[PDB]
C-alpha cells in the first residue's frame, strides 16, 4: 500500500517507459524499490549494453525482471549491428542476456520498408516484443519527415507485428520530431496525430517534464511515455496524478 | 573529522534543506554517509509520498533521523487532502508515518488567511514543526503577488506560530517568486524583504547554483536555502566556505 | 567480456577524467562495476574533499584504486591552501588520504610563473602524477587570456614536469575557455590549439555532451577529456564508439 492511501483515486494509467544509460546493477536492485511499481519497460539506451560487463547486463536485466519490466536495447545498437551484416548475432546475443523486447529504428542509418517489415517480423519470430521507432537523429534527416509520413510509418510498423511504435524525440527532447527547438510541443502537428492513429500503440518520447505536462494534458493521464529519466518515474506518476502543481486539479 | 581540517574556518551556517524527489531507501543511508552533516531538513517534494509504498516511506524517514534531519511532505499533498476535507486524516498519515513537520501551502489552491491561521495552529498542536510557503505554482497568480504581500504573508504566517516561512521558486527556480524566466535574481525585490523581514526565520528556494550564489553573497553564508538538490548539498557548503570558484575570497 | 562483444572495433581511446563533486561511497563501488573500465583519473571537485569526513574520503580513493583509478583533489582547494601558507600541509594530507595526483591551478588567484613552476616540482618530488590548468573562474579574467598565452602556460607547466594540462571549462561549460556563453566550441581557438601543442598532453574539460561530440568529431576518440559527470561515462564511451546518434558512422 501507498503512504496517505486515502487519497488515492483510481485511473487509466499509461505506460512509462525509461531510459536507463548506465545505471549500475545495486543501484537499480535498490530504486525498483521505489518506483518499481511504475515503470512498464526500460531501454538500455543506444548501445550502451554494448560497452557493459556481459554478466552485469544479464544482472540488470533481472532485477528489473523482479518488477516485471520488460527490457530493450536501444533501435541504434540494433541499427549498427544491422548495416553490418549480424542482424541475427544481434537477436541470439539479446536472447541470451535476456532481453524480452527489441526496438526497430532507423535514425541513424537507410533502413527501407521492406527491411524494415521484415526486421520487425524475424524479431516477432524470435519471441521478442517489439517497439519501432519513427524518426531521424539528425535535424537535417528528420525535418524531411512530414507528420503525414510519421502517421504512414506507425501504421505501417503495426502492420508489420509491431507491439508499439515510439515517437522520437531524443534524450534532449530538443529540435526533433513533435519538439522544436526550445523543446516545445508543435500542437498542430500533435492533433494530426491525435485524429488519425490509434494513440494506446503509440509511445511519444518526452524526457522534459514541460513536455510530459503536455503529453497529460493534451491526451490524459492514460498516455504512454518513454524516455523518462530514471530518477523522474516518481514525478510522472505525481503529474498522473494532479499531486505536482503543473496538473494540479487539471487531471 | 573532515578531511584538510587545518584549512577550516568556522563560521555561521545557514539552513539546508534538500529536495527528495523519490531517492531509493539504501542510497539515502549511503548518502547521509557524505553529506548528512549539512542537510538540516528534507522535503519529500509535492505529493509524492502518496506514490511511494508506506514501509518505504517509514524507512526513508528513519535514515534521516540518524543524521538528525527532520522530514516534512510538500506542501502540495497537505493542499490535496485540505481540499478534498481530509486535513485531519492527513495529519494523523503524516504523524504515522514519522515526519516530524509539516510544510503549509497554497500554490494550487485558494486557502483563505482564517483557514490558513488555522491549518497552522492545528498542525503545531499536533506537535509538527511548520514551514510555510508563499507563492503560488502558476504565473499568472504567481505574478499578482506583490513583494509587500509576501512580507505581510510571511509575519501572517510567523504570527500564527509557523516555524519557518519558505519563499517559493518551484525546483525549476525560473519565473516564479524572486526569480525571472531565465532564474536571474530579482535584486530590487530581494533588497525590500532583507529590509523588512527577520532573515533567519526565512528560507529561500534556491535550486540552481547560481541561486545560491546570488543568496550567499547577498546575505552571507549565514543564509538558509531550500530545493537544494540532493547531489549539490556538498556543493552548497563549498559555496558557503569560499571553496568553489564561485565565492572564493568572496565570503 | 562486453555485451555484443561481436561488435567490438577496437581503436584509441582517450583518456576520460570523471568530476566526482561528493558521490556517496557505497555507490562509487557500485558504480565502478558498470563503468570503472572506462575511467582513468577521477577529480574530487574543488574544495569538495575539504568538507567530506576523512575515513569517507579514504574510503572513496580506495574503491577508485581498485579499478586503477587515480584521484587528485581540485586545483581550488590547492589554490586555497597555498594563499594560506599551508601549501605543504596541503601536500602532506594528500599523501595521507592517498591520493595519487594533485591539480596544480591559478584560477581564483594570483600565482606567478616563478610560484607556479616550483608548486609543480614540489608535488612532482613528494611524487604524485601532476595535472595542472588553464583558465580562470571568473570571465573578465578569463577574457584576459589569449589563445597563444594558453599555448605558451601550457608548454610552460609540461617544462616544470606537469604529467597533463587541462583546459579549463568549468562544470557548466560556459563562457569560460573554449566555450562561448551559450556552451559552443570555438573552432578557431581550437584549431590554433590544434597545430601547436601536443594534443596528447591536454585535457579538455567536456561537461556538456554536445562539447564531447565536438571534440571527438575534431580530435578522434583519442581525445582526452575531463568534467565528464559520473552518469555520462557509459554514454561518451559509446560516442567515442560511434554507438550514439551523433557520432554514428562518423568515428
Amino acid at each position: 500500500m501507498k503512504a496517505f492511501e486515502f487519497l488515492y483515486e483510481d485511473f487509466q494509467r499509461g505506460l512509462t517507459v525509461v531510459l536507463d544509460k548506465g545505471l549500475p546493477p545495486k543501484f537499480v536492485e535498490d530504486y525498483l524499490k521505489v518506483c518499481g511499481d511504475y515503470i512498464d519497460f526500460v531501454k538500455f539506451g543506444w548501445g550502451t549494453s554494448a560497452v557493459i560487463d556481459r554478466d552485469v547486463v544479464k544482472e540488470k536485466i533481472n532485477y528489473y525482471k523482479d518488477w516485471g519490466i520488460k527490457v530493450y536495447p536501444g533501435g541504434t545498437l540494433f541499427e549498427y549491428a544491422y548495416s553490418k551484416g549480424k542482424f541475427d548475432e544481434f537477436l541470439n546475443e539479446c536472447e541470451k542476456l535476456g532481453f524480452e523486447a527489441v526496438e526497430i529504428s532507423d535514425g541513424s542509418s537507410d533502413i527501407s520498408l521492406e527491411e524494415r517489415n521484415n526486421a520487425i517480423k524475424r524479431a516477432k519470430d524470435n519471441g521478442f516484443m517489439v517497439l519501432t521507432e519513427v524518426g531521424k537523429k539528425m535535424p537535417d534527416k528528420d525535418k524531411q519527415l512530414t507528420i503525414d509520413d510519421r502517421i504512414k510509418l506507425i501504421n505501417f510498423d503495426l502492420d508489420a507485428g509491431a507491439d508499439y511504435v515510439i515517437i522520437e524525440g531524443r534524450e534532449s527532447g530538443k529540435g526533433k520530431g513533435l519538439f522544436d527547438k526550445e523543446g516545445k510541443v508543435k500542437e498542430n502537428e500533435l492533433d494530426v496525430l491525435a485524429k488519425n492513429v490509434d494513440i494506446n500503440k503509440v509511445i511519444f518520447e518526452a524526457p522534459q517534464k514541460s513536455q510530459q505536462v503536455a503529453f497529460i494534458l493534451k491526451f490524459g493521464s492514460s498516455v504512454n511515455l518513454a524516455n523518462i529519466a530514471f530518477d523522474e518515474v516518481i514525478s510522472l506518476e505525481t503529474l498522473r496524478r494532479g499531486l505536482r502543481g503543473d496538473t494540479f486539479g487539471k487531471v
